[PDB]
């Protein structure tokens, strides 16, 4: 299945926060309506915080991509809703063979405010 | 039900990252075996990143507390596992009456490496 | 926080399946726009299947209630989305003191077809 | 990523419940330590309940397979934990091209009792 693709409510601010747990440099891109709006880059094996940004969801079509030196990683994702209000969309990824799936991570949350 | 309580694997590094979406100052505490090991403090209504830290899970007993000026907030939480390997534990909280449950948020992830 | 409340897409068929893991008779009600549309009743401590039904979501306002002989149980819930398409909404409940939260369970899934 | 694979606690009873939302006959197998312990078979496009069974988790290694006339479907899965106690493991699958991922579904829950 396609992973890293999420439908958000339209025209809604959301936070996205990216991490590495990898020896290799991760490139984590956040696309809104197929346009890259944020890119997070780095490495480190202890939950290196690569950055956190607030973006508008546009039509609501979000796609997260993770790659290492142009090679796409294998993604896994889901979305969970707490209290029928608080949304998290999580992306992990595997750049190698150990299948820890933590190499490049994105966490999205909404609504803000 | 009790919320914000999670059983992690013992003696395992995990990341915890905290956010505010609130006018009021949030105090987000991370307890490992009933001992506060990290405290994140601040306010802001656009997913203000309060900090991110890596901690050892001790016996595995983790509890997240959120309060505003000593008054405990109402918490909501869960844990989700992707690819039978990548764990996220999420905590939201409500300090008021609008029931957005985003006022003080913690996201935990493991394993690292 | 309120638990057992979910916003579904409007005018959409969904499945709801109920279980007991309890010595006491569970009453599990499914409300659509505040109207009870299904009721599941029974006991048994080995995941007794109480029934499964397909309902229309109406406006999308779903609420699950669980009670034992008229006394509301303590509910816990969330919603998770797989492949940006397949939705599950889960409800557990505690009628007593052992805090297994499995006493009366509802699982909702959509879309069908 | 591998999907449909879950690590349960060892020697623990769990429930598994299977559904179809498909024109084609689904075959949903539940393996415990690589041994098929339950098989659910059928079709129907309105959340047809194919069956529900309680099994022992053995070492804890569970794998769900879904196929149509011997052809493996594309699986998606995750696991979620409520109240730090109630576990659900969900599997959806796609046998075709419409990518509804609802064609053959398994829901596992534990602990029972
Ligand atoms: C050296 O091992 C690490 O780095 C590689 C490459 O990034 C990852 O796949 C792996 O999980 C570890 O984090
Ligand atoms: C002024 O409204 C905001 O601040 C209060 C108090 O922190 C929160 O409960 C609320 O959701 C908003 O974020
Ligand atoms: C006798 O113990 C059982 O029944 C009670 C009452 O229903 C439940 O709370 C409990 O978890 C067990 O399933
Ligand atoms: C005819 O369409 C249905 O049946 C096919 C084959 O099973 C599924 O893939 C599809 O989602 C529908 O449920
Ligand atoms: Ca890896
Ligand atoms: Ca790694
Ligand atoms: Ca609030
Ligand atoms: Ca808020
Ligand atoms: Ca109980
Ligand atoms: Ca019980
Ligand atoms: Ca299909
Ligand atoms: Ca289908």
């Amino acid at each position: 299945a396609q992973q890293g693709v999420f439908t958000l409510p339209a025209n809604t601010s959301f936070g996205v926060t990216a991490f590495a747990n990898a020896a290799n440099t991760q490139t984590i891109q956040v696309l809104v309506d197929n346009v890259v709006k944020a890119t997070f880059t780095g490495s480190g094996t202890s939950d290196k915080l690569l950055g956190s940004q607030v973006l508008n969801s546009g039509s609501g079509a979000i796609k997260i991509q993770v790659s290492v030196n142009g090679k796409p990683s294998d993604l896994v994702s889901n979305q969970t809703i707490l209290a029928n209000k608080l949304n998290f969309a999580m992306v992990g990824s595997e750049d190698g063979t150990d299948n820890d799936y933590n190499d490049g991570i994105a966490v999205l949350n909404w609504p803000l405010g």
